[PDB]
């Protein structure tokens, strides 16, 4: 399913992403936005093989299993399609492990590009949390 901006503020708020690891609300739903444009089911192939699953383009080569990976780590230790469903909560919880592995949210490059820096606090504004 499609996110609405807020409808998807609320649900990582519930999940307890507002400031985990240091990162306000507002970064992950901007890391959504550019990550999967609020699409739990966007997927996309990479020249290594691997392929970033969900909301927040998880990739096979290191956090989910999708059996087709070579090389694969299965770090959140999930099948891949968990990844795809329309509750974000495997997501969630995956994401909350790549994020306190020593680099943060520049995992994500859609958010070191698009997010760091800029007012995050923007794409939380106009919802009630």
């Amino acid at each position: 399913k499609v996110f609405g901006r807020c409808e998807l503020a609320a649900a990582m708020k519930r999940h307890g992403l507002d400031n985990y690891r240091g990162y306000s609300l507002g970064n992950w739903v901007c890391a959504a936005k550019f990550e999967s444009n609020f699409n739990t089911q966007a997927t996309n192939r990479n020249t290594d093989g691997s392929t970033d699953y969900g909301i927040l383009q998880i990739n096979s080569r290191w956090w989910c299993n999708d059996g087709r990976t070579p090389g694969s780590r299965n770090l959140c230790n999930i099948p891949c399609s968990a990844l795809l469903s329309s509750d974000i909560t495997a997501s969630v919880n995956c994401a909350k492990k790549i994020v306190s592995d020593g680099n943060g949210m520049n995992a994500w490059v859609a958010w070191r590009n698009r997010c760091k820096g800029t007012d995050v606090q923007a794409w939380i504004r106009g919802c009630r949390l």
